[PDB]
């Protein structure tokens, strides 16, 4: 609504710090606590910054503030009262998909020591996808680009609710999914399309590549995109054509739906609305209803 155009502020007494959860673009990320809003939060935090960086924060705050969806992970504003800057999210129950997926996928069924987890059903599956398109469908409608969409990017939360956020961490620190395009900028080429690599053109339809790659990840159980090859070879199978291949188990409408996103000229991907609408149907038809464990 209108009123969420203005960011709310925290007291920062009501802020207690817990934990580094990992280092950030532009600063530590912390598991917090959150009085009068006690309840778990992720904050990211901007300690000692030059007058264009807290300018710069607070421009990423009025962006955010504006972002609320059911499928896209909850800022609750920021605290400025002292040093650290210090940006307020939900700390979502059950972790990075990313790591979800790889919780639930056959390898970690195999290797429990103990009370094994269940292996990650296609129905499963259907509706952890849908939430994400959901998300996109919105972040689309806010003329929004992510440019860093990946299931590690999304989070888990009780009865299997998933939503779309960015840790936004340090490329530099934690560069295992990151390249340095052309000597100068850290991106994500395991999940961009050829124009984001060889142009940095980042659109909604780039986004949409990057939605296919994340439907790729949830069918594989959260394997690495092309794991096979180095960042080169990626690169060279990006650029020239060649496809991530069909997950042992998805339904051959869902890696149609992939290719669909993988067209080379961004204008001829499947569009946003219809991902989600044919998800959101097949989801419907395969509903969630055994109970996950591990
Ligand atoms: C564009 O809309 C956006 C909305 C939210 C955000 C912030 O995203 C995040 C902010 C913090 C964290 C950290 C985090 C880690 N583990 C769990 N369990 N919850 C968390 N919170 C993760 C995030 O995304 C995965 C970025 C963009």
């Amino acid at each position: 609504g209108a009123m969420d155009t203005f960011v709310q502020h925290i007291k920062r007494h009501n802020i207690v710090l817990k934990r580094e959860l990992g280092e950030g673009a532009f600063g530590k990320v912390f598991l917090a606590e959150c009085y009068n809003l006690k309840i778990l939060v992720a904050v990211k935090t901007l300690k000692d910054a030059s007058d264009n960086a807290r300018k710069d924060f607070h421009r990423e705050a009025e962006l955010l503030t504006n972002l609320q969806h059911e499928h896209i992970v909850k800022f609750y504003g920021v605290c400025v009262e002292g040093d650290p800057l210090i940006m307020v999210f939900e700390y979502m129950k059950h972790g990075d998909l990313n790591k979800f997926l790889r919780a639930h996928g056959p390898d970690a069924v195999l290797m429990a020591e103990g009370n094994p987890p269940t292996e990650l059903t296609q129905s499963q599956m259907l509706h952890i996808a849908q939430q994400i398109a959901a998300g996109m469908v919105y972040l689309a409608s806010q003329h929004f680009v992510h440019r860093d969409l990946a299931t590690r990017n999304c989070l888990v939360g009780e009865n299997l609710l998933v939503k779309i956020g960015d840790f936004g961490m340090s490329r530099d620190v934690y560069s295992t999914d990151y390249y340095r395009v052309g000597g100068h900028t850290m991106l994500p080429i395991r999940w961009m399309p050829p124009e984001s690599i060889m142009y940095r053109k980042f659109t909604t339809e780039s986004d949409v590549w990057s939605l296919g790659v994340v439907l790729w990840e949830i069918f594989t159980y959260g394997k690495q995109p092309w794991y096979q090859l180095s960042n080169n070879e990626v690169i060279e199978c990006i650029t020239q054509g060649r496809v991530l291949q069909r997950p042992r188990t998805c339904p051959q409408e869902v890696y149609e739906l992939m290719l669909g996103c993988w067209q080379r000229e961004p204008h001829m991907r499947k569009n946003i609305k219809g991902i989600h609408t044919l998800l959101q149907n097949l989801a419907k038809a395969s509903p969630v209803y055994l109970d996950i464990l591990g």
